[PDB]
């Protein structure tokens, strides 16, 4: 941000009321889904009352599959003492403090998170109007940075707390501001580099930075009388350097355990994960995931980091060695190298969970771009839930561009993304956290050719504690209750992603809900019928059970161990 | 900080070693004074060992009056397993974690505060290494920004946590970086202005900003369609605007409860109170004290609107009290009054919080009179903290004033005491009135090196009348308190003698300017000279005996190491 006026230009009364209307609509919809509130009918209108009962929220809505509340945002009115009141998200959460589990200690910081979400919405409303169809054809990073919703379940989901407004405008992914990494040299008595198969440190940094920059960086070390052979390069988010490391790790800088090397040349864009950077100067080079000590202090831990490339190499060999997965086109983009720093004094003074141990670390992830064949393009799977200012579905614009039948388009999408989740569960007892942000879709002519998974090591799990795995990999084992294993599919895919996709394709008039879930059931049976030898597992974990548990995402957020209250009708049980 | 190399240029191995040695010297000295550690004499050296015994710190020292440990910084050595090790402040506190009461939870944040303290010392070591005599001749703000010690008792004292390094380099007092304030218009439904006697809001802001700036700001409100009469002006620290208010109070900006007016034109310097600004473009104008949500020991500071409605009236009362007392008027004592205050009330955070939440201390400001227009010919201004200042070569700023004055040291001291100390004694005995009388909230007026008179500041939040039944105005009755009788006099013995005179006596004794016994003999004489001038308070002099043999050792570092009295000290006025 340059001037004082520009710093708050996005905050206008009009944009604010629109942002408050959209957030309250989502709060009402997802709080009702999670049975934290229970709207009552009154005529052709639903009503939700505050704790005290003196304030009423009235709206029109239709309940859809999986208890999805489809609320008209323009129908929402707020009433008290027979007087209509403006919509105000902050008042809304205060008035339902007790209905939501908001402790006295969490409510103020929750409101701050809401103010930041509302502010980001205000900023996004200042961005040029772009339609769904124009967004489909706009490019990988135009799609990444053109997302407005964020996670579709969490009400407080786009909080950039810890960023001043100038830093929000420089670093938030929706601003599409170019970012340059700061590079430190870390002494090898305190830093360690871990690489996957085929990676050599000296050639790795040469490929990433180019030899001219590497030699310039060496000159900084030698000008101080230091030997480059004793040091490792660590890339650092500028916010982390200026606001944290330069002060908190001052002792490491002064003693030359860390040396500030300079800025890197290449321009990067923050992704939806704000600490993960895509290289736009060189899209073929690695993503860089950085440590970022902002609170929800968060960061990136150096502990679990030593095995991360090996877990990625393991899973890649697993997909290649399996014709069922290779036939879906499933690939991952591997975490390929990692570097971690050990602040020995903070280590002595802290336990393993302290944010002082997550302040300096990075990892590198393969770019999906060199895998692209002719006419293929990249889109975050999150984009399938995007809706433009006119109410058009991004997924709809893809179906129209494909000229395919909607159910046929959907079947190809499910073959590429959904089928491999089933095989991983039944063949290998293997699950992910397969939400929108950690899946990249490959599109040709509007059609999903294949899927790419990312964010592997921190997310994958084998639900067999006595399964044969390499030593570096064994740590991804766990014992999961038999009743809960299958929620990996119902919660994370059905209730947290398809629920929204099916409602949006129906609302647009593209595909009825029944056909959507029919198609889902067809594809599940197709995979089932193709693997008879796994039938013992299909019976013990039935995808077609009539009900499964309702896992509530906002409830977990309002606590600071899953939050299961009640059950949902399984959409595929009668197909 | 523009450049990436400029962001850490102050951090060099040599300055860091120097800063670690100095901080360890102070920690050993003040921890031993508070009896947190007990050095053992091992021949001609003292020894302090880590909690486990594996590490030893060896140093020569002399124990001076009031159990002051004068340690030679260059004699400190660290030893483990028959090897001599480099001094490392962070290791020092981890090794003594249990002796010091550092719990598991606050130890990490304590070490971060120490790092900040150490970084600031490194920064200060890159400043021109100016001499005590030169600094004495340097003018009011050169002295203010040239202080290096900070509080003389607290080991972790100059932490600027919450600032990035670029922010430290723009805003910390020791950088002497000009700062322009940001001005907000706050709607009168959520903001309130409070004035002292003779203050009118419209003339007040016209004086401070000038008509041109004031019309430019009214313009900003008109283009938005707003009525300036519905708004109050609030100046804000730029760090506070960019890092806190524009994000946390976004609802107030959007709904136009707050409106960003722009940047004031006058250049300010941060004082040793980093949230308080002196106007360099017009030194006659008021100090501006702003809300600043930085961190102190994990806790978010700021400026609250709670006791804000009565801060001017408290200052008006104290000023009138001084003007009306012949004893105080004879010492020349004055105050620079907090004259006007303004507060904002974020109603939504109010519903969500209790009285003590940092969300209520985020937007408020007050104005303090400048001492500059009081100055007569040859008069200059110096923070009283500068009496403890020692330059790079070890020369005392006070000794430099003594040398410039041409007076015998005891006589120079006697005039300083009559100027600053006599009013404290009189305040306590005549009115049961005490202050927070430390170096940063007293300003000295100097003429030809001599202390002509003293000026107090930081009044409302610090003053206390130890009498529940004392006659006071309604808005001023809040400063009353009932504290135990054996505690009342500690406000002199602790805050004056043990936290300030202890250091000044040792500094003048180290320079060969004044022996410790002659220092305290002079304090005693000034004490008796005051008592002999007020025989009608004689019974009080004996109820609260300034000449008692001992007083309680109050331990300032003990408090800070707990986020919240052990033994006694011989009162330096024995047979004196
Ligand atoms: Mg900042």
């Amino acid at each position: 941000h340059m001037s004082l006026a520009d710093s708050v230009a996005h905050l206008s009364p009009e944009r604010w009321e629109q942002a408050n209307r959209l957030l309250i609509r989502k709060a009402l919809a997802e709080f009702a889904h999670e049975r934290l509130i229970t709207p009552e009918r009154d005529g052709d209108v639903y009503v939700v009352r505050s704790d005290d009962g003196l304030t009423g929220y009235r709206f029109t809505a239709a309940v859809r599959t999986l208890d999805h509340w489809q609320i008209d945002a323009d129908s929402i009115s707020r009433h008290r003492d027979g007087e209509e009141l403006p919509l105000a998200a902050l008042d809304f959460f205060i008035e339902l403090k007790d209905s939501l589990g908001l402790s006295d200690e969490i409510l103020p910081v929750y409101l701050e998170e809401i103010s930041s979400t509302l502010s980001g919405t205000c900023y996004k409303l200042t961005k040029p109007r772009i339609t769904a169809a124009e967004l489909a054809a706009g490019g990988f990073q135009a799609i990444e940075t053109g997302m407005t919703e964020g996670h579709p379940c969490f009400v407080a989901n786009n909080g950039r707390l810890g960023f001043g407004i100038h830093e929000y405008l420089s670093y938030a992914p929706e601003t599409a501001s170019p970012v340059r990494l700061v590079w430190l040299a870390a002494h090898r008595s305190r830093a360690a580099f871990t690489a996957g198969v085929g990676i050599d440190y000296e050639s790795f940094v040469r490929q990433e930075l180019g030899e001219e920059t590497v030699d310039r960086f060496h000159g900084v070390l030698r000008e101080r009388g230091l030997d480059p052979a004793d040091y490792l390069f660590i890339p650092v988010h500028p916010w982390q350097w200026w606001n944290k490391l330069s002060v908190t790790f001052a002792a490491e800088v002064a003693r030359q355990h860390l040396v500030c090397l300079g800025e890197g040349d290449d321009e990067y864009l923050a992704q939806q994960s704000i600490r993960t950077f895509f290289n736009t100067s060189h899209p073929e080079k690695h993503y860089v995931k950085t440590a970022l000590s902002v609170i929800n202090m968060r960061g990136l831990s150096a502990a679990y980091m030593e095995a991360t490339p090996a877990i990625n190499d393991w899973l890649a060999q697993l997909i290649e060695g399996d014709p069922v997965l290779k036939a879906t086109g499933l690939t991952i983009i591997r975490e390929r190298a990692a570097v971690g720093y050990r602040h020995l004094e903070y280590e002595k003074a802290t336990d393993r969970y302290s944010p002082y141990r997550k302040m300096l670390a990075a990892l590198w992830r393969e770019s999906p771009v060199p895998s692209l064949r002719d006419g293929e393009s990249l889109a975050t799977m999150a984009s399938l839930l995007h809706v433009d200012h006119a109410g058009a579905s991004f997924a709809g614009a893809l179906i129209a561009r494909s000229g395919l039948a909607p159910a046929e388009w959907l079947r190809r999408y499910l073959r590429a993304y959904y089928t491999p989740l089933l095989h991983s569960f039944y063949a290998y007892d293997l699950v992910y956290m397969p939400h929108g942000e950690n899946v990249i879709l490959v599109l040709k002519d509007g059609v999903v050719e294949r899927a790419i998974y990312k964010d592997i090591a921190e997310e994958i799990c084998v639900m067999d504690p006595d399964a044969v795995l390499p030593p570096e990999v064994q740590r991804i084992r766990a014992e999961v209750p038999e009743d809960t294993k299958l929620l990996s599919v119902f919660t994370d895919v059905f209730d947290c992603f398809f629920r929204f996709l099916a409602v949006n394709l129906a609302s647009e008039g593209v595909l009825e809900e029944d056909d959507f879930w029919r198609t889902v059931a067809e594809v599940t049976r197709e995979y089932q019928e193709s693997m008879p030898e796994l039938a013992d597992k299909f019976r013990q974990y039935d995808m077609f059970a009539p009900e499964f548990a309702l896992s509530c995402l906002n409830r977990l957020q309002l606590r600071n161990a899953l939050q299961l209250v009640g059950t949902l009708r399984n959409p595929i049980a009668g197909f």
